[PDB]
Order: structure tokens, then C-alpha cells, then sequence
């Protein structure tokens, strides 16, 4: 099965094309992870994915989404990590992290604690950044405050400390978040990007601060390990073609700035959308982003059947599948998938204290 | 559903009645456990299962089955468990562990290692002890040494010094390993038992080590958590009639003794025996044990199938279910039978960062 074929970018190999994407615990304390992460992420290694992407991770307390969002904006930030990641290998998995910024979607509630904006008056609170002071809306109200050239270098600076940080923690893998609405993408849309300075109008303005911090993380970040980025490369806003061009023309330039493998995802950048939603929804717009930018992908949205994972591979449209959702119901999904795909001595996708006794 | 109603026994309250029964890992070092058994039991108990019982703990080191058996001989043994019963009672299980001798069979190969005994020249290999000099047979063809009267009270007074090591380290509920051959099973039965002294030869005699092991223990144990023990009550040798009636007047010692749940299961005493496997095939027995003791049990094999589960608990043939190699497929087995059974809200068998999402 094509799901179980090892994967090799860089000098890392993957034992399966099963990524388990980066989500969210909101279960840190002043961004600093604990023992849920450390249980949650070593037990999802040693369920059998070949990658494991932990969850976005900020790059400053501000760029934090919630109060419970993990942080690596500090060097004892990230030795939180080290047992995490030494845990992941021992499992076989492969280590990654997404480092982040929520940019206007920043100081919001957990999502079973209202998902909204947190009140003006609530202590644990704080001011968002963003390209322009233009807010979300809907249940994302606040008002960012428009960077200045200075946070743009600031927050610039914090990616670059943030990928070191993760090198010297010791993660094999790195995706920038650069979808879903957060900074990365609200620099890129003109619905969030209204800048008359360097930083907006053109492309090759709104696509400046993406490239940058492309640019700028990729002098700390080793060569010879796999540099990835998350982008929406859609809104479903009735301007799909044209964000679509540009967004594989972004895509054509990061390939040439080292980008290694994109997953492609939608923008959620504004709350008016129409998304389509359905198993494997994604498929198609990943395999033309793969086709046009020449550039491996991931992609995820409802790759837990996995003859749907499976498919997408044999129809080269993904060369990972991302498993979200499954993975939260069952961490030992890719055991399941082996069974389901007839992968021989399927059991031993799991460690020897299990595998033993189930095949 | 009968499996998700809480049980309370002594002063512990279990959510729900599906129990995780002991599981040897075989990952422990010098009876040390680790990270590996960490993140499987705090994985276990965030699944949802109302009690998590740890794997067979040697009580003295030539009472391990292997040498990756964990073990609780020392206090430095005990501190280690510390962490993890903290890690599953801040998921909400109860922390319960089953302490054992492991007898005749011990000195034993990982079963991925050829599940026999160690070879006399391999150094990691140590004697056996028994009631008497007689080999199991099969693959553990290894005569044991038979005890002494001194042996006798060091094997009692080490079971002492785990229970308390077990109370002190915060565990609620302990299982007494008097099942499945070792020394306590091999004690009972006149296939291992022919010694002539106090403790072989008549129903009292052969009683007596499993009596006064209980009743040392019972001194440390707090009254206030359950006291239980696993016992097997056939053989499945063609002398089942009479061995269950002795092993139900057992039974009835063990309740006038303190005992407050019997884990019923089969001895495993000798290799020569017809067990007609089934799923749910202890169901019958064990209701028996439950009606002519009147004594709470739980037993297993086959109860990953939750309208089983369900099934033996509406018929009271049961008071827990206790389902095994199901959670080591799927750590979250328990949000699978919620989902099987209609439990309202099944998906807050797991905690909110599981929860919420996949409700
Ligand atoms: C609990 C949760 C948290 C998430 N957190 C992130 C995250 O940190 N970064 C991100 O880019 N996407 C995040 N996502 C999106 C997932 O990575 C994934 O794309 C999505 O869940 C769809 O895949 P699925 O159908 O397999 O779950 C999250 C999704 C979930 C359910
Ligand atoms: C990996 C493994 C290890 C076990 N170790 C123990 C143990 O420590 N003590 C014990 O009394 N039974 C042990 N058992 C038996 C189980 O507790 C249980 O009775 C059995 O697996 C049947 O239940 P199931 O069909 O749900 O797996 C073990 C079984 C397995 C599969
Ligand atoms: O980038 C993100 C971060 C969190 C999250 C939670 C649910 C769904 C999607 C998400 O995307
Ligand atoms: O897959 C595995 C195999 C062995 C192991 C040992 C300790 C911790 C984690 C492990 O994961
Ligand atoms: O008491 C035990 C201990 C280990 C074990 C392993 C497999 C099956 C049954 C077992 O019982
Ligand atoms: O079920 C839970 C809920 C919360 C929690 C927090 C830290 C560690 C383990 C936990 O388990």
C-alpha cells in the first residue's frame, strides 16, 4: 500500500506517508507545555505515523490564539520540549513542530470555553497585531492594531529564534503557519492587507513578509531537514481562481527560497466563505498546487477512511496525508489503517508490547 | 448502558464499570519502570475507563516473570509508580496495581523473545521458587526449588512491604496475583502443591499461604480502598466440578477475610488442559463464583466487543468488565463502546481536547 511506502525529504525518512497534522491541546500555562503534551504526543508516535507535527506553537505571547496555546518564545520555552521530542523518537516518529503567530485571531477563548474574543476586562487578555486595524469579525471582533516596520522585524526576529530553538530541542521537521488566518496569511490576502507601505498592495508586497520570514527562519534552520510552510491557498470568496494563481505563484517562490514540502490548506481569513466541505475536499486543489508549483504536498479534511489516504497517494495528488481528528479518537489510528489497507504483520505498526498480542 | 454507570466499592467510586486489567509490558529494567509504562497507562486512563490496574508487579525480584517484569521490592521501585498514579488519577481512572509472585514461571523470556524459560547459562536468568520441586512443563520446563518454612514468611512479608509500597505511592485499589500458575495459584492447587507441612495436602493447608498472604496484607491496606485479588477457579483439566467448589469455598475465606471483589479467572496451573475459548466465556463462571460467594467480580477475555460488555453486566454476572487487549488496539476504547452503546455526549469519555471535536 502506497500509505506505507517510507518517505525521504532532506536526510529524514518517514516510515509511512502518515502525517498527523499539527492541533491545538490548549492545555499550556504561560505557553509552557506539560504533561498532557508529553503523554498526547508520545503516544501518538507510538501509534505508527511516520510524522508527527505538533500543534502550532507560538512565537511570541501575543501571537499566542488562546490563553492555553503553547509558546517557544523563550529558551526555557523550548527545553520543555527536549523529553517531548526524545519521546517521539524513541517511537520511531518523526519530530516536527509548527511555529505561529495568530495575528488578528489572537486573545481568544479555548474553543469548549467560547471560542470568541476574550473581554476587554478580562486579565488574561491582550492586544492582537496584524497588517492592517480591520477586524475578522463574527465571533473574532477585536480590532487589530496595524505593525509597525519595527514588529514586522520583531515578529520577523521571533521566527527565526523560534526555529532555533526548535533545531536545538532537537525536531527533525518545521512547518511555518502561514494559513488559516493567523499573521502569514492576513500579510498575504488583500481583504486583511490594506498597507500602502512595502509590506502591501502588490504581490510582491503582501507576499514580502512570507518570504522574509521564509528567508530569514531558513539561515538558522539545518539544511539537510525538511523546511515546511502551511498556506491557504483559497478562501471559497468567490475569487478563487485568482487567489488560486497567485497563491501557486507564492508557492513557485518559496519552492526556489527552500521550501521542501507545502501543506496546503484553506485561508479562513474571513468569516463570509462558502466552503465545500467533504471527505478528502482537498484533494484536487493540492494535487494542482503540487503540479503547478512542482512542490511535494500534504493536505488534510476527512483522510481517516483510509482508502480515501490511500487513493489521494496512488492518484499523486498528496505525497503525505495528514490525520487529524481520527487520531484525537483513536492516538493508534495507523494501526487501523494498516488493517484496513491489508499491510502484512499489520500489528507491528505499533510496538512490540502490542503488536505482539494482536496479530 | 450499564457500562458507563459508576460503581463505588469501600470509599473509591469508579465512573464507569469497565476496568483496564493488569498488562505486563515486559519494558520494565531491573524492575524499574519508565517512560514507556508512563505514557501507556496515562494514555490508558485518559481513554475513559473507570479503573486502570497495573500491569503484574514483582513483589521480589526472582518473583518476575522476565526480566522486563516491573517490580515494587524497594522503596526506589515504589517512588518510581509515583508519577504515573498521579498522571491517571489527573485523568480521572483510579490507579489500582496487581502485585505478584510469578513462582514456577518465572525466570521466563519476554514473549516476543521466545516466551520460554531462560537458558541455565544465560545471566540474566535466576531460580525458581515453588511449594514444590515440580516443573510446569512445555515451554517452562524448569524445576523450581521448593520453599522453605522461612521462604514461606520472606514471600508473605514481601507481599506486606509492596502493599504498603502500593498505598504509600498512592494507588486506591490493589489486585493480589493468586491466578494464572504462579506462586499463589501454585500454592492452591494439588497439580503443584504436594508438599506435607502446613501448607500442602488438605483444602485448609493448601488455602493457607493465599489466607495469611491476604490477611499480612490486609494489615497494611488502608480499609477504605478495595482489597481485591485475581484467583483462578478452573483448570479446564477434567476435575472442573471439584475444583470449582473448592475454589468458591476459597472464595468465600477470601470475603469473610476483608476481600471486597474476586478478578476471576482461570489457573493455568499445568499445559494439559481443554479451555474452551469464546468471547465472554468466563461470563458463566465467573457469575457463579459471584452468586455462590456473594462476592463482587470482574473477569475477561473477549469483552472488546461492548454489547458483551454490556450484556454480562445487565445479566449480573458481572460487577466490572474487564477489557484488555481492545484498549491495546485502541487506547480509547472506552469512547468506542460509549459511541456503540448511545451514551449521550459519548465523546466526553475523553477529556476536552478530545472531546470537543469529536462530538
Ligand atoms: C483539535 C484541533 C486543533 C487544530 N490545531 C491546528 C493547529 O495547531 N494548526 C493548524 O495548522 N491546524 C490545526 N488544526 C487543523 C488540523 O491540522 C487539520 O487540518 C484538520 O483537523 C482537518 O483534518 P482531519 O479531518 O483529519 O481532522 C486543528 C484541528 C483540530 C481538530
Ligand atoms: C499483554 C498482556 C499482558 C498480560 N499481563 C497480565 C498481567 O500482568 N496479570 C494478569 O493477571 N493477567 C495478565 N494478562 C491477562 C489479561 O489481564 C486479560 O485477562 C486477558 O488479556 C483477556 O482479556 P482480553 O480478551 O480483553 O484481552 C495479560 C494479557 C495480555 C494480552
Ligand atoms: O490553525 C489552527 C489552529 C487551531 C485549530 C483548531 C480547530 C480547527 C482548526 C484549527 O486551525
Ligand atoms: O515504539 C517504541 C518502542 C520502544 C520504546 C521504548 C521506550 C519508550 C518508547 C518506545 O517506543
Ligand atoms: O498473569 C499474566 C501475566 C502475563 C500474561 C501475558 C499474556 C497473557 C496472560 C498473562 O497473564
Ligand atoms: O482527563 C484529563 C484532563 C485534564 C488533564 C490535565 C493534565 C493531565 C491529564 C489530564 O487528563
Amino acid at each position: 500500500s502506497a500509505l506505507f511506502e517510507p518517505y525521504t525529504l532532506k536526510d529524514v525518512t518517514l516510515r509511512n506517508r502518515i502525517a498527523i497534522p499539527p492541533m491545538c491541546q490548549y492545555m499550556a500555562e504561560d505557553g509552557m507545555i506539560n504533561d498532557w503534551h508529553h503523554v498526547h504526543l508520545a503516544g501518538l508516535a507510538r501509534g505508527g505515523a511516520g510524522l508527527l507535527v505538533v500543534e502550532a506553537t507560538a512565537v511570541a505571547p501575543e501571537g499566542r490564539i488562546t490563553p492555553g496555546c503553547a509558546g517557544i518564545w523563550s529558551d526555557a520555552h523550548a527545553q520543555a520540549f527536549v523529553p517531548v521530542v526524545q519521546a517521539i523518537k524513541a517511537a520511531g516518529s518523526v519530530p516536527g513542530i509548527q511555529i505561529a503567530h495568530a495575528g488578528r485571531k489572537a486573545s481568544a477563548n479555548r474553543p469548549w470555553e467560547g471560542d470568541d474574543h476574550i473581554a476587554a476586562d478580562d486579565t488574561r487578555g491582550w492586544e492582537t497585531i496584524a497588517p492592517s486595524a480591520i477586524a475578522f469579525g463574527a465571533h473574532l471582533p477585536k480590532v487589530p492594531r496595524e505593525m509597525t516596520l519595527d514588529d514586522i522585524a520583531r515578529v520577523k526576529q521571533d521566527f527565526v529564534d523560534a526555529a532555533r530553538r526548535a533545531r536545538d530541542a532537537g525536531f527533525e521537521w518545521i512547518e511555518l503557519h502561514f494559513a488559516h488566518g493567523y499573521l502569514g496569511q492576513s500579510f498575504f490576502s488583500e481583504h486583511s492587507n490594506k498597507r500602502t507601505d512595502a509590506y502591501g498592495g502588490s504581490f510582491d508586497n503582501r507576499s514580502r513578509f512570507l518570504l522574509e520570514t521564509l528567508a530569514a527562519v531558513r539561515e538558522v534552520w539545518p539544511e539537510n531537514l525538511p523546511l515546511t510552510a502551511r498556506f491557504g491557498v483559497l478562501e471559497y470568496d468567490g475569487r478563487d481562481e485568482q487567489t488560486l494563481e497567485e497563491s501557486i505563484e507564492l508557492a513557485r517562490r518559496f519552492k526556489a527560497g527552500g521550501l521542501d514540502l507545502l501543506s496546503v490548506s484553506v485561508g479562513f481569513t474571513i468569516p463570509d466563505t462558502n466552503i465545500p466541505w467533504g471527505p478528502a475536499f482537498m484533494g484536487p486543489i493540492a494535487e494542482r498546487v503540487r503540479r503547478e508549483a512542482k512542490l511535494p504536498v500534504t493536505s488534510a479534511w476527512g483522510f481517516g477512511t483510509p482508502q480515501l489516504a490511500e487513493a489521494a497517494l496512488q492518484a499523486n495528488q498528496l505525497d503525505l496525508v495528514s490525520v487529524g481528528r481520527a487520531h484525537l479518537a483513536d492516538p493508534h489510528w495507523a494501526y487501523f489503517a494498516a488493517k484496513e489497507l491489508g499491510v502484512e504483520k499489520a500489528s507491528w505498526t505499533l510496538p512490540a508490547p502490542y503488536a505482539h498480542w494482536l496479530e
